[PDB]
């Protein structure tokens, strides 16, 4: 629990994502993990990796990420979805909740505009 | 909706700060609110209402918004936090966490080295 290592786990998450090492992704994930997001929320670490292998609605995207932001046990990542063309899905804020070294919880924001 | 009124309140709380409205934003928290950052925790609605009035280092501060951004539960608000001349003092991402009509936890977050 500190810091730098919050932070290198959610580099390691979007590297999973992007990379499709969804192997990595669970080594990163607590077993209870939950993702929200305003249209969707994904309950367990196995629906999660599931839904991220076979049934994410674009295919080989990628997370550049802006900013990282660092809180007392939280981290909050600014960055874009792209498409494979480079294209901007969506602008995102995500904020990460660990537990015992792994993410609990990532709550993944949208602008308002 | 629900989730204009979340906005709405992470809005006014900003209104509030900047105003010295502290009769506005005791009426936006719940009574055990925590406001989160590295190294310091502020606990209890009366007890950071009178921080707010008496103990920061610098009260007559604004806090503009760049973006704010909407999540399943929560808003993440991207701004800066700027001293009476102007001068910037921090960027910031505040994740509002709302319970029973109003705000039960915002955790503060600052840029990464
Ligand atoms: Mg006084
Ligand atoms: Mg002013
Ligand atoms: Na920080």
């Amino acid at each position: 629990s500190n810091a730098m290592d919050r932070v290198a786990t959610a580099r390691a998450y979007y590297r999973a994502l992007d990379e499709h090492d969804y192997d990595l992704l669970s080594d990163v994930l607590a077993p209870d993990f939950v993702h929200d997001r305003p249209d969707r929320t994904i309950e367990g670490r196995e629906r999660f990796v599931r839904f991220m292998r076979e049934e994410r609605p674009q295919t080989d995207t990628s997370h550049p990420i802006a900013t990282i932001y660092t809180g007392a046990s939280t981290v909050a990542v600014e960055g874009r979805l792209l498409n494979s063309d480079g294209a901007e899905i969506t602008q995102f804020v995500d904020v990460f909740a660990f537990e015992d070294g792994v993410i609990g919880r990532i709550r993944t924001h949208t602008p308002e505009p």
